[PDB]
């Protein structure tokens, strides 16, 4: 019935906002496991839902074009304002990346390097509810892996919008949905295994330990530290996760996630070691001291440089 959208078949029904590619590069983006809902469908063109609404993206080298697909049966049309400044605020475009890429890159010899071949890495600004649960299912998994998990999720759970091609999209479920008796047992079934506690349980939390979204929004406001903390007591939500969701939904641009990718990365190309602590490998106390080494050498947007190398060690 409806199909997904290019540049040439339908430019009528696009809008364009002015980005230089030093800014954005998509590719570099929206699959670099930041977010899971952008698939390229077609050639340069990456589709993907964004609150209760699909989108579909393209890029010359200063023109950012997109359109919407409202569903509802509505009148076919251009982005409206709101829509872009929806767009314009997901991918945080009044912070100025390059100004970030050359004060970092003063004090660093590697980022120098990387800085030149993946140019356009930023860091996007997700829904708290969709961060928190998308990293859940990010424990001891890849991108491909995650991006089945957090799709089935959303079909099952979360609510229908459009139907495009043959890819039926989701929005993304609330708190209510997944915090259920059932939910565990239908999560294990789709395929989450261990993972489908900590959907439920910090869900169930979440509505009736912390009182519903409004929480999330409250810490969004709240300071880094409070945050973090918080987070923590969430089942599945230590300092890894809890820093995800502070970095990339939260705004807490200081937040420095620690797994082990980035403990390859700190090692490989930074030569770094636990100084203080005396386990040689991971831990507690550990990844702790290589969160504050990655502050003290980038600065406050710690995280937004860590998306670089990210984006950087994938490819
Ligand atoms: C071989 C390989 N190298 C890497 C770096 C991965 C890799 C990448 C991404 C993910 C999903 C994930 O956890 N992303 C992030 N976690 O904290 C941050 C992010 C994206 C950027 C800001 C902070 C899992 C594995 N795989």
């Amino acid at each position: 019935h409806m199909r997904h959208r290019t540049l040439s078949s339908s430019p009528a029904l696009w809008a364009s906002i002015p980005c230089p590619r030093s800014e954005l590069r998509l590719d570099l983006v929206l699959a670099s496991g930041q977010s899971f809902r952008w698939k390229e469908q077609s050639p340069a063109h990456w589709s993907g839902v964004l609150a209760d609404q699909v989108w579909t993206l393209t890029q010359t080298e200063d023109q950012l074009y997109c359109t919407v697909y409202r569903g509802d049966d509505s009148q076919v049309s251009r982005p409206t304002l709101e829509e872009l400044e929806t767009l314009h605020k997901y991918f945080q475009l009044d912070v100025s990346l390059a100004q970030l890429y050359s004060h970092w890159a003063s004090v660093d010899s590697h980022f120098q390097r990387v800085a030149q071949k993946f140019q356009g890495v930023r860091l996007l600004r997700q829904d708290p509810t969709e961060c928190l649960f998308s990293f859940i299912c990010s424990s001891n998994n890849n991108i491909a892996r995650i991006t089945g998990m957090v799709e089935r999720l959303c079909q099952a759970f979360g609510p229908r919008l459009i139907q495009l091609d043959d890819v039926t999209y989701h929005g993304f479920p609330n708190l209510h949905a997944l915090a259920g008796p059932e939910a565990e047992t239908h999560l294990r079934k789709l395929g989450l295994g261990y993972r489908a506690r900590y959907v439920r349980a910090s869900a169930k939390a979440i509505l009736e330990e912390q009182g519903g979204p409004a929480w999330l929004q409250q810490l969004r406001v709240a300071p880094y530290e409070e945050a973090h903390k918080a987070l923590c007591t969430l089942p599945g939500v230590g300092a890894k996760v809890a820093d995800c969701i502070c970095l990339m939904a939260l705004d807490k641009p200081q937040a420095v996630p620690v797994d082990v990718h980035v403990w390859q990365i700190a090692h490989r190309d930074y030569g770094w070691h636990p100084k203080t602590s005396q386990a040689k490998g991971p831990s507690p106390l550990a990844n702790k001291e290589l969160g504050n080494f990655f502050r003290n050498l980038w600065g406050p947007y710690a995280g937004w440089a860590q998306a670089v190398l990210f984006s950087a060690d994938l490819r």
